[PDB]
């Protein structure tokens, strides 16, 4: 019967519209609304996420993002309100846009710049994992820049609203390496396939950074049946326009992280052991030959995590 901070906002005095001037929204869904903030005394800007608690119980979000926001490629957490009905999680903006999109827009993108991109996302899953926490939803459109700097520091992982702390018996939080409280060989595999499917999700990221396509639809056309279909086959185009001039290193990077079996398929760990991760150095900085489509691949890529996502 452990104390939770979390479930005792509703006992702060001071309340979100007391210090935050709201303006326009951002990201509207089912059980939550995202509107940008002006905060009254710094006049800085923020995102605040509107949570309905009637309509999902966000306390698992908020204590990832308290335990691990300090990472510095993990969106932050810089307040928080409950006034009874609606969490208030108040966070930095993404002024940056998202990445992928900002990303293939860029025509004289290299391989060098992709694999710098890849390294800091997948270290900081690395790290995520190896602390029993699983992303879950790693769509692209959920890794954004703060700001319009380009740099791999500017890059953020974002909403962490599926996300999976590694708990057991007793309702205790574990790591990887300790489960010394045996938990069933059932979800281990659980958490041991939702790792290999956030590294699924970086898969696709590098394949449409790398091309300017994603590897399992053309557009937001496609249907469900035809997208899992391609995804089921088990195999894809690493040959042709855009990827003859891609480097072999490159291609068998992707095709070991798209790897169709989860018990074959890279690690956080084993990509970033890679060595197209390792010989950055060595990679080509002049531009990739990539289809120009952005809003096409956004449409793809929708298409794509909709099909994947329908049965839950």
């Amino acid at each position: 019967g452990v104390h939770s901070i979390v479930q005792q906002l509703h006992r702060n005095s001071i309340q979100f519209t007391d210090g935050y001037e709201v303006k326009e929204d951002i990201g509207v869904g089912s059980y939550s609304v995202c509107k940008r903030c002006i905060h009254k005394a710094t006049n800085m800007e923020f995102a605040v996420k509107i949570i309905d608690k009637s309509k999902r119980d966000p306390t698992e979000e908020i204590e990832i993002l308290l335990r691990y926001g300090q990472h510095p490629n993990i969106i932050t957490l810089k307040d928080v309100y409950d006034d009874g009905k609606y969490v208030y999680v108040v966070t930095e903006l993404m002024k940056g846009g998202e990445l992928l999109d900002k990303i293939l827009r860029q025509k004289f993108f290299s391989e060098r710049e992709a694999s710098a991109v890849l390294f800091t996302i997948t270290k900081t899953v690395e790290y995520l994992h190896a602390q029993g926490v699983v992303h879950r939803d790693l769509k692209p459109s959920n890794i954004l820049y703060v700001d319009e700097s380009g740099n791999p520091e500017s890059i953020r992982i974002c909403d962490f609203g599926f996300a999976k702390q590694l708990r057991a018996e007793n309702g205790l939080l574990m790591t990887p390496c300790y489960t010394a409280n045996f938990v069933a060989p059932e979800v281990l595999e659980r958490q041991g396939y939702d790792a290999a499917c956030d590294i699924w999700s970086l898969g696709v990221l590098l394949y449409t950074m790398l091309t300017g396509y994603t590897p399992f639809a053309n557009g937001p056309d496609d249907t469900p049946e035809e997208i899992l279909a391609r995804i089921g086959s088990g195999k894809f185009s690493l040959s042709g326009g855009y990827w003859n001039s891609v480097s072999d290193t490159a291609k068998d990077l992707v095709s070991k992280m798209l790897h169709v079996d989860p018990h074959q398929r890279l690690t956080a760990a084993l990509v970033l052991r890679h060595p197209w991760i390792v010989h950055w150095d060595q990679l080509p900085q002049y531009q990739l030959n990539r289809q120009d489509a952005p809003h096409l691949v956004k449409g793809a890529m929708a298409a794509t995590y909709s099909a994947l996502n329908r049965n839950q």
